[PDB]
């Protein structure tokens, strides 16, 4: 017999619309960012591996505090926190006076999709 | 300043294919099914959980040898493969012999998507 196949469409952003709320609910995080004032953020390790290198290269090189990863000084979460979250949604959220920042912070990650983005 | 937004379409889609590939290649793979026939199936235990929480059931109460979850009898690579391959795509491929038994599968671990799918 002949293999068959059926499929559910938009299952994409239906998937990616789940791990949105793992990471709402900071469910299964198991990378730690922590910034300079101490503040934390809880996201996922697949999902930023899976759009960059560039966290799996602070995790050989920048310091880590229990279980937490310690951010070089130019990323903070005023670029982190809105890239992160184009990540788990596709949608670049942020204010104007911060995009060369983000551009910069891009060109840095070697991120492509988001140097596009910007770069319209 | 008002924030502003910029968005990259078909990202769910982008995303998902992403993780395909490191499905495909082991990459990152934190949970491996083991079979009756000793074969295993390495996946990543955050796009299980996103769609069902019975792989997170059974490693609650099945047993576990070397970072290797055994699969029970039900449960074996003829109906696990082709339903873990449709979490990563979002299509369902088998042969129609399967179908009775696939969807009695999808009725014990409640898996609605795949219920529906099966039921057009």
């Amino acid at each position: 017999g002949e293999v068959k196949s059926v499929k559910v469409d938009n299952w994409g952003v239906f998937f990616l619309q789940k791990l949105q709320n793992f990471f709402n609910k900071t469910d299964y995080c198991d990378l730690t960012l922590q910034f300079r004032d101490n503040s934390q953020l809880k996201v996922h390790r697949l999902v930023l591996s899976a759009c960059t290198d560039y966290f799996n290269v602070l995790e050989q090189t920048c310091e880590i505090v229990d279980d937490a990863l310690i951010m070089p000084n130019e990323f903070q979460a005023d670029v982190v926190v809105p890239i992160v979250n184009f990540m788990y949604t596709g949608t670049l959220e942020f204010e104007l006076k911060m995009y060369g920042k983000l551009l910069r912070t891009a060109k840095e990650m070697n991120m492509t999709v988001l140097l596009k983005l910007l770069e319209a």
